[PDB]
């Protein structure tokens, strides 16, 4: 059985990339570690769980690790974990910075080990579930809107902590093959993310992603207009679909958590599954940098007009 | 007291307008007629509305007439109704050429009357409602589909007979200066319109137009991203808003009247003050062609 | 073709008891007549029909007629034109006191006649689909709630002009045959109705019929719980059914009126069909004072604790 | 920091309880125990949680123990536990006979301990918020279904398994002093619920309990008349209510926690609590059998 280690203190791991380890059944949770030695202690405390002092031993003892810290560590504590043999997955951007990702992805495999990103939401059930059914597919378009969260960061850092999810997912959902049509970048006077929209097209097929980081509300939703049916899917948890007989509502199971609607769960699975039967993960590779070659080709533009 | 005068008697006919300009206090229904006057003598009867055999009939009996007949008839009806010194309230397609409708524009213009193009939606109470709320608004879709309905007619007849409403809606919510960035036309063998999706531009504002025959739904919406609150409404019945303390369904009173909800009742009651007023109706002039000079364009570029 | 004329000002009617009449197919809408000879005349002009000056012509001149007036004039208005030898059709309360409606019943018939209450719940498309499917039903629930009307009437008025409709439909429902096994009535001080709410027995199936004055809404709602369906019916407009395979919102059919979907049309129909046929009205005879039978059983007790 | 013991990893242990009493920063899970011991090791193994072969084992090295196993082995396992100087949260049905239930209260007053019975819905943040609206409610009404589950168990299991926390939590919710005024009970030939629905009344409040075994549907909702707002509540999770502007839907945060909207969290932290603080439990004393009192009763004029 595996040995898996974890790097993320717990401002949002604690929430699920933590609880969604409570599970033990083919691997073992094999200690954890953080940069911040000091507001992690107490969570590997109470949840009995082993405290690397350092990212050396975490790494040490053992065969693969979840990264979940900071984006700008991703690449070097992905870097350090690679070149101590130890697999990875680490947490949607790979590095912030497209060439380091790059090179991540050659280390990973130049060492035959692999490194895939945590792309969470290609394992939510329902979205997984969607997918099977945009055969016919004329229109897709995904929000993902903040309440009243302006980050303190600027456009670029929002843009691969954010909007990535967006444009990943949707790219995903449509088959991968899409173009960026256009779409717009509206920043406050601090030069911080206050909007973003984009158009794709995948032949006929209309993408469209959006997020607002002041709409009054935190919603996320995907909307599907297929030959056929109309599906809605709001939070990753409700599923609205409609086929000429009145709008359904697909039951949610009873005993589900909210960490395997959100595709935590699949993810980790898959992850170690993977290593295991030693297979190309689902977002490893070409498929780790995709959209963030994306997102970077619009940075690109909105930063010379 | 104006004498109001309809043309063509068919479905949307006896179902919206009809029962619209009947009950008034401030005008009479003084007749009617169908370019077929088949099964029209028994329909006018129903009304109690006086068939008139002719358009020149009907024109030398009436102030004001609400047209709705099919999109080609609409010119030969318009021109003529305008020739006979009759304020007239078209159905959505001035007419079906372009030219055309600015002919009958500018023959209004002469003429001295009241010229305006029934778009219902541009009074439905939440969507006057919410084009008060969208100043600072981001992202804007508008929706509208049929559960299977590819029907008989052309692409051609589709988008000037159904897409134009949203179109229309749409540019009307989001000021007026937008401008067509791109999307896509499909049609089956037979080049009956599929899907249609489109994308506009005003400034930061994304607009979205989007409509297909048969996505199993014949559901209705606009969504808007706003600055502090994101609204939501559907078959221009349901409004619900979301701004930070959880999401708000507008009671809807007794008024429940969706002859009212869907805008007929203030297009008639608009069209008919501004002839009495002498004033200029606010689907009128450029207004009463905005839309389809954008949705002729979509179409012939799809041709070429 | 029959001659219908229509008594009853313009409060309601003009909203529903009047579009209504905007039909005419087998019948004609041949003059109408209130008591307020003023706030009528106004209508009868806007929707071009003949405005009767006395109660005595428009029932020379027609065959039938629909009266919606006062709940206090009722008796007085149908006792006439039932002399006058015309068909009736009376909304809700046949008359304000028990006796006189058996009475009404009694002259309707020895006088060959056709006399029924308007109960247009009992037509509306909904709660007739529902009808067909409580076979197994357990357990029914209706709800019908003002936002904010205390009424200026005492209980009595406020029972027989609206809980009426709650225990007519609820009874109906159930396949009239229930027992009056508990409940309550709240009045403030002026002795206006508050609440009220009363549960009932068909055997196994449990009823209840619940009406707050002032609950801050004015919703209208009937549940039902049956052996393999759970159906909830809001304003007799939206239809929700579970089965097992998910909530389902039946489709509303585009173009109807909202004076179709509570009934008042097939109710006019009804009508207008026993006439010709010459058969016995849904809702006439026995079926017009039942549950005015019981209202009255509830607040003779009610009126003396 | 007290030492946590549970007893019976079936189900609900391993789905709710348990990732419950692991992530813990007040106190530590040190044991586990089941009566059947079968797939009980690899299942504490897969909590890291030390398998006691024995109760007596499991509260010798324990403070207080969660018991959550089969109705009828509650009483020996809790007048057990009890006699060992153990604080006990009890799992519904204090004990399968409502004597017995009692023997246990007195059993801890004398033995001075903590013993309480997990009503979970009575700590669900939506209940709890609901009870301090309902000061001018008028009528209650809990529902809870199944959509086929006429388990094997009979009549009286059920009552006292599901049954009881509907008749539990509307009785708290309406201040708790109802009287029962009448109902129907209904079974197959088999002699298993099918349906129940019961009527109380506390002064003017008229309180409805409604159960059905196959109505197609999981459902859980809580209705409320108010003088003033009308109120609903599904699955613990959705909160509406309507006063006078339109029905809003109160907000749900990342707090998105099932086992925290349906009470648990908050069961076991209070239990923990009254435990370290030496007070009484909120489910303890007559509280702790209130309603299986209630349900009781029923039952015997069922089968009279």
């Amino acid at each position: 059985k595996l040995r898996i280690g974890v790097v993320g203190l717990g401002g949002i791991a604690q929430k699920a990339w933590l609880p969604v380890l409570a599970a033990a059944s083919d691997w073992t949770l094999q200690g954890a570690w953080s940069p911040t030695r000091a507001k992690a202690l107490p969570i590997c405390e109470s949840w009995r769980i082993p405290y690397a002092d350092s990212l050396s031993s975490l790494a040490a003892s053992c065969d693969a690790v979840f990264v979940h810290s900071s984006t700008a560590s991703h690449f070097d504590v992905v870097s350090t974990l690679l070149n101590a043999g130890v697999h990875v997955c680490v947490d949607k951007p790979l590095a912030e910075n497209l060439r380091d990702a790059e090179r991540l992805v050659e280390l990973a495999a130049r060492k035959k080990l692999t490194l895939m990103v945590g792309f969470n939401r290609r394992f939510a059930p329902l979205y997984g579930e969607l997918k099977t059914q945009l055969a016919t597919a004329a229109s897709l378009r995904m929000d993902k809107h903040r309440s009243n969260s302006v980050g303190p960061h600027d456009l670029y850092f929002t843009l691969l902590d954010d909007y990535l999810h967006v444009v990943d997912t949707a790219l995903w959902l449509s088959g991968g093959k899409a173009s960026l049509d256009g779409g717009t970048l509206l920043t406050n006077d601090a030069g911080e993310m206050l909007f973003a929209e984009h158009h794709f097209s995948a032949g006929p097929l209309q993408i469209t992603t959006c997020m607002h980081r002041r709409a009054g509300s935190q919603r996320e939703t995907v909307q599907a207009v297929t030959d056929g049916a109309l599906i809605d899917i709001t939070d990753m948890r409700e599923w609205r679909e409609e086929r000429g007989q009145g709008v359904v509502h697909k039951p949610i199971p009873g005993w589900q958590s909210t960490l395997e609607q959100r595709g935590f769960v699949g993810c980790a699975r898959h992850f170690i599954e993977c290593v295991q039967n030693q297979t190309v993960p689902q977002t490893a590779g070409e498929q780790a940098v995709l959209a963030q070659r994306i997102v970077d080709k619009i940075w690109r533009d909105a930063m010379s007009e």
